[PDB]
């Protein structure tokens, strides 16, 4: 158990449950506070673990405001210079006394020098409980190695262009922060928000996050940028709703560096009925190319 | 009358000074309470005082954290349905002992009924100590009420270089014990998109002279996702004038439009290490409207 | 000697109370301004003061949403290298008029170099208008200074059926202008985990009563994992106390072992759906140690 605290009113939505970027942030929060506290275990160079990517993240049962958020995680496998990271979520009513899982989340973190930052550094090994566990844990870490190889027109309804939506946001200050850069947490809830304001645009119902896909993090993002997070439907399902969250990331004034992308995501939304059965929500259609080969790729990651 | 803090961490800017929003919603909270203070004196249906304008607020001398900023309101002239609200900020540094006054603004607000909100209720009016007082403020009221009656491929030095834009989707700590939002969430964006404007314009250092005119034409909701855009209108030698503009937007009801929520006019400058202004760039317009923005900016720095 | 502000919605629950936190905050805010100019006063090293611990706190009556928080402060006894300040918050409703006295509190400050952190400077002497306050003063600081020197498979109402903890990274906005938090985010955070364990061991509404003896034994700075654990010591027939620990251990710097940064004791008093306070369960020790933890908080509770 590396995380405990309690969800309160700023920690809820505009209708009362909680925040996925809340619960993206605790989740960041131990697996990074157990990444570290590993990759520091043989007294090497000092060093702190940085989110480099969230492999998934399953919203199984939400959570609601007064309930203690219990996040524990465990280090599953680590690499050369990664750690793979297995995170749970528990929430308790301490009145009730009742405790469901409420999320499901594997991450993987990469430590970096705080002597001379943008330096990895070796991760030291773990021992495994039996072998099969620990091939199993090489055949993830291959896996997401192999698969890491914006305009809009006037809308007509249920097209990209028609829920296609933009956050843009000035990134300020990060005082007690590990390192000089901002801790994932923020960008996430930015692009949860954006996929949430894409998925109510599209299907014009209630919606609720099924899970966070890929957040791969592509560089850091240091104070005094300004962040462009861009969302847009991919692919849908009968009853699922697919989108993409580009974080792009811009210098104010310095041109000495152009922009670049910070970060990349794949939401999946659902709309529930009032039993909490998945309702069948509009059928997005492409109407350009890419828009087209987007949504092809969209049901090759819905079927594998 | 009285409101006082320390400024802390989260309350600067990128610089490491206190931000021009934390100074902006002080303000608007001091007045807030004095007027609100005032419009129930005589007992009347239970209001609250909404800030409608910022008439003016001066940047005179910048605040840093570890100080404590004295905030002090007073009420310079009542109107049927507003009141006029003098607020000074003042810098107190506890080691050093020394105190600047740190910025100066005017406010109007509009007591609204806390039983049947929508609804202009009267304030009551104040007893002045001379009768000039009563008249110039009656003469900067009408002043008021009178006043109030897309970028492709750019070129340096145009408003397209420097036009700039944030979007910002209203959450929960956003709102009032209601609905509707502080006029400091709001403030905050726009000083941040303006200095970003101001910033691409200049490319230098630079700081807010002035906030010359932010009016608060309707109410922003949880839930709502509002576009604060900033485009230089003109430029003295020495001097930019940034124009601000919140667009608000629903949404999920397609049924509904964007509206205009609020609207300001920041006045930004680059000062040497001494701190004196130094020349800025000059924008040029390239389209009719923005000679047109800027023939009017000229007409401001006139007067 | 004053600080005031506007309460707003993320200093409240949902039923629009103000979280115990923010009041203590406040309070070691107002507390730390004024020592920190009195012991700047005569010229002395730069320094800042630090809240090392809080001698009591009363909540004596509720503070809401919308209401303004006047905080006063005042020092009433210096040792060598310590300041006694006793806070009042009082609660303004600006539309009803009404001014209640909130919260009573008594707490110490100690002047650190800002130059040389770690080195404690000598405050300086406060002139006394009677002799018997500082006679008062000196007693109650020798009475200060005098009093400085697990859970397997539970049954109901028992030490191990309440006892709580929270687990927090210290985050961005927690710490001052250096790297050291502040005590009142610590302090907000012991309050919400006594209340946890109260809320565990009664199954109802509670609320903070007092909190006693919280000392702030060493500084907690950015990059720490803090461990704040409370658990049940004794109870009357309407009170519980609950002593709260907080536990700091390094993230990155494994050199380092856990250490203990804070304590204090909470009393939590249950009420009902109207709102009347209704009589607490018994809390029974099962240990030698719970024992001889209940009679010794019976003691602190006949004091
Ligand atoms: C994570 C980061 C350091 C990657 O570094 P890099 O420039 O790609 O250098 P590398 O040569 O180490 O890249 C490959 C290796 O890095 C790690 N890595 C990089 N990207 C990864 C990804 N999407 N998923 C998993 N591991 C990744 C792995 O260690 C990978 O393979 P390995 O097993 O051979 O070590 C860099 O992309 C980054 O910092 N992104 C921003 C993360 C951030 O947000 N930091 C602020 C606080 S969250
Ligand atoms: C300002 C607001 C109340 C205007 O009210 P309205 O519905 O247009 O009603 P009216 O225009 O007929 O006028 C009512 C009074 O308000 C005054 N008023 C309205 N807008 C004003 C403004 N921008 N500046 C100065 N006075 C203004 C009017 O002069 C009038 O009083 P008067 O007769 O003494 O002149 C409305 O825009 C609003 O609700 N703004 C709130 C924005 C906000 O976020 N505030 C802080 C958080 S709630
Ligand atoms: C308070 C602190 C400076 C104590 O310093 P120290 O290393 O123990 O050195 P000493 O205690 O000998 O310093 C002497 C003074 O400190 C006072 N002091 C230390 N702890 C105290 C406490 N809990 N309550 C009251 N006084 C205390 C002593 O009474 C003494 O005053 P005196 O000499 O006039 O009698 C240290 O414990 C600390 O830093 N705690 C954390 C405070 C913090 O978190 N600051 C960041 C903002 S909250």
């Amino acid at each position: 158990i590396q995380i405990c605290r309690i969800m309160r009113p700023d920690d809820a939505n505009v209708a009362g449950n909680v925040h996925g970027g809340t619960i993206l942030k605790m989740i960041e929060e131990a697996g990074a506070i157990i990444s570290t506290r590993h990759c520091n275990s043989q007294n090497g160079e000092r060093c702190v673990a940085a989110l480099a990517r969230v492999e998934r993240t399953d919203f199984l049962s939400p959570m609601c405001i007064g309930e203690v958020a219990h996040v524990s995680a465990e280090i599953t496998y680590t690499s050369k210079h990664s750690v793979e990271v297995q995170v749970h979520v528990m929430s308790e009513n301490i009145l009730t006394g009742t405790k469901k899982l409420t999320n499901k989340a594997t991450l993987w973190y990469v430590p970096l020098s705080l002597k001379n930052v943008d330096k990895v550094l070796e991760v030291p090994p773990i021992v495994y409980l039996r072998q099969e566990q620990e091939e199993e844990g090489r055949k993830r870490y291959e896996a997401q190695k192999l698969e890491r190889m914006q305009p809009v027109l006037n809308p007509e309804p249920n097209t990209v262009s028609y829920s296609q939506s933009s956050l843009i946001h000035l990134v300020g200050p990060s005082d007690c922060t590990l390192h000089g850069f901002v801790h994932g947490g923020v960008t996430m809830k930015l692009m949860d928000e954006v996929a949430g304001i894409v998925a109510a645009r599209h299907c014009k119902t209630n919606i609720v996050t099924a899970s966070v896909d890929a957040i791969n993090f592509h560089d850091k993002i240091r104070k005094g940028c300004v962040i462009t997070i861009s969302g847009r439907m991919t692919f849908t399902s009968n009853k699922s709703m697919e989108i993409e969250v580009l974080v792009d990331a811009d210098p104010v004034v310095d041109n000495s560096q152009k922009r670049y992308r910070a970060a990349s995501a794949f939401f999946t939304y659902v709309s529930l009925n009032q039993e909490g059965k998945p309702m069948p929500v509009p059928q997005l259609v492409p109407e350009t190319e890419d828009e087209k080969k987007r949504f092809e790729e969209g049901k090759g990651r819905y079927l594998q």
